[PDB]
């Protein structure tokens, strides 16, 4: 989605191992709907990203990379969702 | 290893996700080697608990059960590990 770095550089280099799959049961990729639910529960864009940041159950805790800006988390969450 | 509530109930409930078959490069149970440069690495069997709780990368912080309590933690850890 947005830019910081990617989302398609970050969700290759870091977000890939679960999402790619479906490994752990991770909301795959491309799949508007799961992603949508999710959205919906903690009021839009934001309650993935301060999710990804404080992590939740086996989605460890900032997306990943530890590195990232919260833009960057954004713009690989908006790219994994559709949005 | 350890007693609170077991880990063998711990590492089966919670644990065995990834390290039953080594699932994101989960260092594997009964694995007596990978563990050991690990405790060596952090100081013994607190490095790996004062670890878990923390999380590190693809390990979800507080090995997960956000229910345990430390002892259990480090029971689980115990029975992954050998020691
Ligand atoms: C890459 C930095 C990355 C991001 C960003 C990310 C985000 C993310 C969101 C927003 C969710 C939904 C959380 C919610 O419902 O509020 C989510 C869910 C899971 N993730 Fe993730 N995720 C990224 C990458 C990774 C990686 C590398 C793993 C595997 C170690 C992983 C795992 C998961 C899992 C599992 C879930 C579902 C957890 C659950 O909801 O029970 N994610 N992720
Ligand atoms: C169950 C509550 C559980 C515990 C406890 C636990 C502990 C643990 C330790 C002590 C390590 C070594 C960390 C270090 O080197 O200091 C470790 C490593 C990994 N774990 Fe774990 N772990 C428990 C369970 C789980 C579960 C359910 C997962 C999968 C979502 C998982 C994953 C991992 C991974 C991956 C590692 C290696 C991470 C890395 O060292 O790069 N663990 N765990």
């Amino acid at each position: 989605g947005g830019g910081a770095r990617s989302g398609d550089d970050v969700v290759a280099k870091y977000c890939n191992a679960c999402h790619g799959t479906g490994l752990l049961n991770a909301p795959k990729v491309g799949d508007s709907a799961a992603w949508k639910t999710r959205a919906d529960a903690k009021g839009g864009l934001d309650g993935l990203l301060a999710q990804s940041l404080s992590g939740l159950n086996a989605m460890p805790p900032k997306g990943t990379c530890a590195d990232c800006s919260d833009d960057e988390l954004k713009a690989a969450i908006g790219k994994m969702s559709g949005l």
